[PDB]
């Protein structure tokens, strides 16, 4: 599809305004779910319209009320929000002004004074659109519908299941039906901002780096919109912001003597050494001259692999960290500083070097932190819960190849995304997956030279059609807790077999992507019983063994199962979502947190 | 407060705002002498400069955000910075006036721009602000740097004092601790959000309103405060619900006339509670560089408050505060602002059938009692005059300290129709001669500075013992019968309850609100018969209350505000369990099964 | 035998060192009724704990319970119920001789008991009080009198300057709780302020010293780092750093160290007591906190040495 996608920043050349706060809200309970559209709510304010209520912004929409209808919601939700902008904005035609959502749902449409200006497919991913026009020819009201189902050709998928035994349920039952371990928080989860830009504007860079020697080598690709009448000047700045190398023109390789390389967290006494490539267009216009800077940090830094290392700047790398989700009390997955900084600060204090973004990509913000605390990060569309064989198909399969790229035309840039999953325990035993598994890949590949590309998988050894695929191979488990139920005694001899079967099939390093066990804190028993923080600790220490067996030789990364509890939806076997967090949902260490932090400290200093 | 005015920011055709939340540069600095940041004068270039710097959120407390042991509980001086790339017309166009606006900050902050001395204020929950004009409009990033002190002594409020230990068989050297007299955890940090704003250079500085009603018709009485040029006319227009101009007029003061008026009612004691009008005020002035206009737009709920000897009175209906205590604290953030516990927060109380709270027990960001009047939660508005314990806290020099704090705390939400009542100190030691006082003279200030509003403090005092109760408008007691005293004797409770409400109002025969009671109350601990701490024995404390304040709730009790919203955290003590425990929602924002029985009540107690 | 010098407690001989705990007669529903399954449960869960000794804190336990004692060798500080004299009118010639006869039977009872090692005449007395030192005195005569084959203390958090009870005991036996009655939340002053406890007493009497009581309330599920009070983390910690102290004088003249407590059990309502005293290492059903695991680990190291 089109275009770049920045993460805005304020720069000589552009503003950037925030429209965090107060939204007005109202969800559609119509039975046919179009009443919104039918009375057109779009073209006046939505208090018109009916009762409508304050929803905070960037929030989930489903923990915010004590309505019982609204949390389980399907169907259409209706936000706005009325700004005044700044006079300059609107009468000084060289300014452009752009309109970005953080993120939305499976669908969303964008009205900008009652006008039709903006649509996206797919939640977690940015949109935005230039609405100079409407904002030049005393309010600026911004609609937003948010359609949250999830269907066959969604991504995630799911489907909608009516029931008409009018015995069993009321006149126009319907359910959701979902194959992910998840709750499907909808809202504006993530930041919603105006910003500005010249009329003729940076819209894309695209920076890989390599090493020579000793040296850097900083490739750069610069794309610009508007007049094709321009030069553009190119600086590498150091970490104290000293010019250590420049360029000219669309594109180039910049020279680093003596560079500074980035390394991760623990791998390095000064890891994450960023430097930052300054960007400046200096263009001729139908209004005269205009500059444009953008600056993009960059991390010089290397990703390989081979049948048994996985090599970051060409040093053996082992992966121990954590999978995470975009969930916390209340906001649901909404965006929040105090939790981003907190969770960073505890995956330093546990010694992790890693996390994957389990199961989609996660708020830029997080990604512009991994590249300052020299965190990894697997990053992971999200193609979770391809659990049914019609979820394969040829639009399926397109569809998840747009993701994909959507994916990469936001996180490309990241020093610290070090690999790309492009799904999590597809039903990968079906031919039909092996062939859409080895398309999406291939595309990625295509897309990127600069990274591995891979899927986390729960397939048996011999039946997985998308493992010769994969350029790491990521495997979930959870002996004697998904089978077995209670036998400790038996995770380290079925971990060896899983490690031995895998890998004499594939000759390919493997990451043991999840493990772990449903834990409530304060429960408690000898001998352990499944739930308490014993069982827990005992199943850490299991995997742990079996995981030194391997780890030296073609393991090449564990990552816990899960960093905090979480929300799912409600189910026998979910006691107010997943208990697998090594933290509560707020954020402190059960029992077993301790004993992952030893153990990550000690592989560390193993140096 | 003394200096001009202190409007809440807003965006208008002649104003901007940008917020500056989000990631800052935070040092805590851990010299023996606490002072090293002034020695070496860090202010002076980029904070990373002088030493290791971590990201801090703001608005957020520092407090909880990190794993360092002695962070958490440190005393002394905190450094923030951030840069800012300002719009290019701020800098170049010297029509326009920049303001560095600092939501709060604690007992002393100091605000350095480019490195240049500008801004300091004392104590923490009030907003201050600087015009840096000048400092951006030079001919570049602007570096905000800002050092915040959390030390309390016996002259902040909430005082405190600092003991250091000598005894180094029990203490290693140099150890001191920070005393407090007041149930809340010292949270610091930039916990409210900081912004930049723009004006024209004459501007619209201040505005106070007073409503009143005259048979049907609504009377709105303004007063408006330009800085800048001497020469300048004002308009002002109300506007109502849909905007459209009800009344209007002309200059710095003057009546509005509303025919046929919609008066804002607190939520539950009218099907449409908390109607607003907009007061917009335009200016127009004469300037050096140029005409230039203003407009600023205040919203108005017409609406009185009134009390009588057995009455509080809204809009001469009474009226009966089925309320809750709150506290500025969730978990991570502590203090710091957060707009889905916010809006979460008002979703429970309206659930709940609670028609008000008391800030307890210091003001709360303005963004909650902009939301109070809109959602018709009246307020009891409480300066941060608590755990004045000892009697070395009432001295003269703490008194105009006080008079100073009230001044801003009314300067700042004077025009709020939601807030009711002033409230000047919590549990202050108002058995002592001297505190009687120091709060006959806080109060009298209080009812100088605001005509519109009753003024109170709430006691925990005997009530013969007293010496502040003859100056509050209405008598606002705390009391925890079975639990503070007499453990586990719930059957006390009705009997004492009696004896308190008739010995009070035989002394004093002026209304009465029971402002606090209840019950610590750790979630799922259970027990029948009922203990102390189970959710059952919390039950039945609020029970035995609510059937003693039934026997005076007709007659002169005008209120009830339970203990607490929610659990919130304090310092570590043997009585407290990772904080105080007597929340009816956990600190998470979920009803303990009190909840319910409070809901119950509070519905019922509404639709009589 | 059992024998005492200044610095060592003798078992047949041999120096011993007490790594165990108190103890109550306390459960679910029963109160303090006498129960077989939860009697195996308790000395089962001693063994995996690595306690080889308990004091009966505060008065005599069922006859039962010693019986098992003696037959799964976990000795016995066996006390009697003089716990709880705060008062000085509690100190009177008749409180005195209903003292001496209490301990009579008291001896009586268990005076054929192995497992028994050592009388306690009292827990924490106002023993300050030159009053008290005298009864205290006089009750640890009696006993003595009554039984030469036991050495006969009492249990103390008298300051070491002022307890008049000092000079009569065999034994020393030290009640502290750093950080957690004073200095709230200060892990970091447990090892100063022990080293200093320690110093001063023995410098005082050269009688050897047991660590009787430590501890902290503990909420099972409460978790923060870094530690708060009540948490099991700040459990742990306060274990940690009391262990660390023991550690520099357990070779010398610290001849045992007893936690306080084996399990959570009721109490009186009041403030300071969330349904009854949390500082048990295991639940009040018998399961373990995670402190329980730190503990038992400390015992079977110092078992091993
Ligand atoms: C920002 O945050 C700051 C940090 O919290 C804060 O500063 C603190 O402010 C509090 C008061 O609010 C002060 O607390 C009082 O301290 C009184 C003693 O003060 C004197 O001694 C202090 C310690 O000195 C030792 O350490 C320093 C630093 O290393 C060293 O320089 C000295 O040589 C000493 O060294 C020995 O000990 C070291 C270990 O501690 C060891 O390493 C060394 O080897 C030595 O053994 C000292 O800090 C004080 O210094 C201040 O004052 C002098 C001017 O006199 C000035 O030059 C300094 O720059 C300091 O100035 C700051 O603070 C002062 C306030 O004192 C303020 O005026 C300034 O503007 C500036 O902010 C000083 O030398 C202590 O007496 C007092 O306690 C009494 O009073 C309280 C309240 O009444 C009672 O509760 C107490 O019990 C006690 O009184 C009792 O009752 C009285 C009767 O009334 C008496 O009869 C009884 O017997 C009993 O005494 C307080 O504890 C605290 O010292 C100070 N800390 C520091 C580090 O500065 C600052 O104000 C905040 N600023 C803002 C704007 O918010
Ligand atoms: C924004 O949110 C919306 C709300 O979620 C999204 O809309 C939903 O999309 C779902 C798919 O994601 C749809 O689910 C599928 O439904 C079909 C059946 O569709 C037909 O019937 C529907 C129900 O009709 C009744 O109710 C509606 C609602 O009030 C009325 O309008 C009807 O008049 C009718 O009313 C009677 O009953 C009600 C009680 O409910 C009474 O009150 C009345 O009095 C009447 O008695 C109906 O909703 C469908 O309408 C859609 O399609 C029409 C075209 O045919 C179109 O005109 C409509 O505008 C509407 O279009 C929207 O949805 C379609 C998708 O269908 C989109 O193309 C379009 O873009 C619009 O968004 C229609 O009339 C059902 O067959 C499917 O189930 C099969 O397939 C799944 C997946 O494979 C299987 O898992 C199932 O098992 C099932 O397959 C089996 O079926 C049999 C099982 O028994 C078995 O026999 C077979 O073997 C087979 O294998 C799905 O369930 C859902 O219908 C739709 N809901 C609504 C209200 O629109 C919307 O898409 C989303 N938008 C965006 C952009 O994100
Ligand atoms: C880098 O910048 C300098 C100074 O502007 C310029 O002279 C030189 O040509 C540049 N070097 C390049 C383009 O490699
Ligand atoms: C306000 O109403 C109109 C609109 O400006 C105007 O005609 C009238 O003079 C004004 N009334 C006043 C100043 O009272």
């Amino acid at each position: 599809l089109q275009g770049g996608m920045l993460y805005p920043q304020e720069s000589p050349s552009r503003e950037c305004k925030e429209l965090d706060g107060l939204w007005s809200f109202r969800a559609d309970f119509s039975d046919n779910r179009r009443r919104g559209f039918e009375e057109q709510w779009y073209r006046r304010p939505l208090w018109e319209s009916g009762p409508t209520v304050d929803m905070p912004v960037p929030s989930s929409f489903n923990d915010i009320s004590q309505d019982w209808r609204l949390r389980h919601f399907v169907g259409w939700v209706w936000y706005e929000r009325e700004v005044i902008l700044p006079e300059r904005w609107t009468q000084d035609l060289r300014t452009r002004v752009v309109l970005r959502i953080g993120s939305a749902h499976s669908y969303a449409i964008v009205w900008v004074n009652g006008v039709d200006t903006l649509e996206h497919e797919g939640g977690y991913l940015p949109f935005e659109a230039d609405i100079s026009n409407l904002v030049q020819v005393s309010r600026l009201r911004i609609t937003i519908a948010i359609n949250n189902t999830l269907t066959p050709t969604t991504l995630p998928p799911g489907t909608i299941q009516y029931l008409t035994d009018t015995s069993k349920y009321p006149k126009g039952y319907f359910v959701q039906n979902t194959y992910f371990d998840f709750f499907n928080y909808a809202g504006l989860q993530r930041s919603v901002l105006l910003y500005t830009t010249p009329t003729t504007y940076i819209d894309d860079i695209t920076v890989t780096t390599s090493v020579e020697q000793d040296s850097g080598l900083v490739n750069y690709q610069i794309s610009v919109k508007g007049s094709n009448l321009f030069k553009l000047e190119v600086r590498l700045l150091d970490a104290e912001n000293k010019v250590v190398a420049n360029g000219t023109g669309t594109q180039g390789q910049l020279k680093v003597p003596g560079v500074s390389l980035w390394w991760p967290y623990l791998m390095h006494e000064r890891p994450a050494y960023l430097y930052s490539l300054e960007v400046q267009l200096t263009a001729q216009t139908s209004l005269g001259p205009v500059s444009d800077f953008y600056t993009l940090p960059v991390g010089i830094r290397t990703v390989a692999v081979t049948k048994s290392q996985f090599l970051i700047n060409g040093k053996p790398f082992y992966f121990h960290g954590v999978n995470k989700h975009e969930d916390a009390d209340i906001r649901g997955k909404g965006f929040d500083w105090p939790l981003l900084v907190k969770d960073f600060n505890l995956l330093r204090w546990l010694g992790a070097n890693a996390f994957r973004t389990s199961h989609y990509p996660y708020a830029e913000e997080v990604m512009q932190m991994c590249d300052r605390y020299g965190i990894v990060v697997i990053d992971e569309c999200p193609g979770v819960g391809l659990a049914l064989p019609q979820f394969f198909n040829n639009v399926s399969l397109h569809h998840h190849m747009q993701v994909m790229e959507e994916v990469v035309r936001r996180d490309k840039n990241h020093p610290a995304v070090v690999m790309w999953s492009v799904a999590n325990e597809p039903a990968s035993h079906l031919e039909s997956a092996g062939y859409y598994l080895k398309m999406v890949i291939a595309h990625t590949k295509s897309l990127d030279p600069s990274r591995p590309v891979t899927f986390v998988s729960n397939s048996n050894y011999a039946a997985d059609k998308g493992a010769p695929y994969v350029d790491v191979i990521c495997l979930n488990s959870y002996y004697s807790w998904y089978h077995d139920y209670g036998h400790l005694e038996l995770i380290q001899l079925q971990l060896a077999t899983q490690f031995e079967n895998w890998y004499k099939k594939y000759q390919k390093p493997i990451i043991q992507s999840e493990y772990g066990a449903e834990t409530i804190a304060g429960f408690h028993q000898d001998p352990p019983l499944m739930f308490t923080e014993e069982y827990q600790k005992s199943l850490l220490e299991q995997y742990h063994l079996g995981l030194d067996q391997k780890r030296r030789k073609y393991v090449v990364g564990e990552l816990i199962w899960n960093f905090a509890d979480f929300m799912t939806e409600q189910s026998p076997t979910r006691v107010l979502g997943n208990k697998k967090g090594i933290f509560t949902r707020q954020r402190q260490p059960k029992s077993a947190a301790f004993l992952l932090r030893e153990r990550y400290w000690k592989i560390a200093n193993e140096t």
